């Protein structure tokens, strides 16, 4: 079932504290 961009999820679900402290939100 792979739609699209089916990792960045994995991603952004991992990555979540990295991603805030490097982005803002």
């Amino acid at each position: 079932h792979v739609d699209k961009k089916v990792a960045d999820k994995v991603l952004l679900l991992k990555q979540l504290r990295i991603m805030r402290l490097l982005t803002r939100l």
